[PDB]
């Protein structure tokens, strides 16, 4: 896959089942 799941980071691709960019350090994490 191409886009961030449940436990990476979305700095440089969105994610995928839905979830949500944390305000994360030192980057975001995708998150429900």
């Amino acid at each position: 896959q191409w886009c961030a799941e449940e436990g990476e980071s979305c700095e440089v691709y969105p994610c995928c089942d839905g979830l949500i960019c944390y305000p994360t350090f030192p980057e975001p994490i995708c998150g429900v």
